[PDB]
């Protein structure tokens, strides 16, 4: 089997991408944030505290003929941005792009933090990191990808995010029309449960490539590119007037600037992030200070190749017995 679904930016900045997901019988379609950096599938629901719902579409398990309470199971997640959600668990039929999993754990939120309430476009998350990070207790649950894997034509999914445009998530096949040149594969450690790999270095604009090992996670759930402070300083030093602002919480730059590209290594291959991808616009409406799309990972504990980096590539998440990542230019 295979599946193919379009993923769409939630706003003009590509702050997050949503993908339609069918849950239950008859189908209830929710727009979920696919997250290669976490391993829970959780939704706004008929159980979510009413004051914490503001415009999201909710899953109502009592309207699904295939929904079953997973008796005794609860979940609770705390994200790095300080947001959180928690609740109970149903099993139900879940389909993504025509690929159907029966018996998927659907984590129904009873509580969500303010960042989730305030984002009316995101009805929940769908996790695609390894199932070892799933938060369901007392019986950990599998991700949609892990449940689908045995049925798939190939044990892979691919992320092809757009810059200010829709893109695609495919399951079970590699669309050889969706990239240019060849795919470079690189090793993945599952030791922390993330898709964790090691970039071979970087360049800023037309500068020389610096060979240096950079360990991080391929995370579709993350908007920006988080790298070591040395690398980030080297990038922003090439932008007149850029500075790190403790008031704003990262690097900002004059909205009049033209940003240089950023290149990251994948083995002997190179992925080039165009400068425009690194512009996240005014810090507040009407400001002439703009927020940078490359930020320091100092205080995170890990480098994050988020959407700014991933959207410059066709990315293969190879879930074979020995997992690997693949990157191609596009
Ligand atoms: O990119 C982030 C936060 C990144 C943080 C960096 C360190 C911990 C996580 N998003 C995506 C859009 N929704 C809000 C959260
Ligand atoms: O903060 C995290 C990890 C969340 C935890 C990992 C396992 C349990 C939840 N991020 C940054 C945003 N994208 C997802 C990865």
């Amino acid at each position: 089997s295979t599946g193919s679904a379009t993923t769409t930016p939630i706003d003009s900045l590509d702050d997050a991408y949503i993908t339609p997901v069918q849950i239950g019988t008859p189908a209830q379609t929710l727009n979920l944030d696919f997250d290669t950096g976490s391993s829970d599938l959780w939704v706004f629901s008929s159980e979510t505290t009413a004051s914490e719902v503001d415009g999201q579409t909710i899953y109502t398990p009592s309207k699904s003929t295939t929904a079953k309470l997973l008796s005794g199971a609860t979940w609770s997640i705390s994200y790095g941005d300080g947001s959180s959600s928690s609740g109970d668990v149903y099993t139900d039929t879940v389909s993504v792009g025509g690929l159907t999993v029966t018996g998927q754990a659907v984590e129904s939120a009873k509580k969500v933090s303010s960042s989730f309430t305030e984002d009316s476009t995101i009805d929940g998350l769908l996790g695609l990191a390894f199932s070892t990070l799933n938060t369901v207790s007392p019986t950990q649950q599998k991700t949609f990808f892990d449940n689908a894997k045995a049925s798939l034509d190939s044990p892979v999914f691919t992320a092809d995010l757009g810059y200010h445009a829709p893109g695609t998530y495919n399951f079970g096949f590699i669309d050889t029309t969706a990239y240019t040149g060849s795919i470079t594969y690189t090793a993945v450690s599952t030791k922390q449960g993330f898709w964790e790999w090691t970039s071979t270095g970087y360049a800023v604009g037309s500068g020389t490539f610096k060979s240096t090992s950079i360990d991080g996670i391929a995370d579709t759930g993350t908007t920006l590119l988080y790298l070591p402070a040395t690398v980030v300083s080297a990038y922003w030093a090439q932008v007149s007037g850029a500075k790190s602002s403790s008031s704003v919480g990262g690097y900002v730059f004059p909205c009049s600037a033209t940003l240089p590209s950023f290149t990251f290594g994948v083995g002997s291959a190179r992925i080039v992030i165009p400068g425009d991808y690194i512009d996240f616009g005014p810090i507040s409406t009407g400001s002439s200070s703009c927020f940078g799309g490359i930020q320091s990972s100092a205080g995170i504990g890990i480098n994050i190749f988020g959407d700014v980096a991933l959207k410059a590539a066709f990315v293969v998440f190879n879930g074979a017995t020995t997992p690997t990542l693949g990157f191609a230019s596009k």
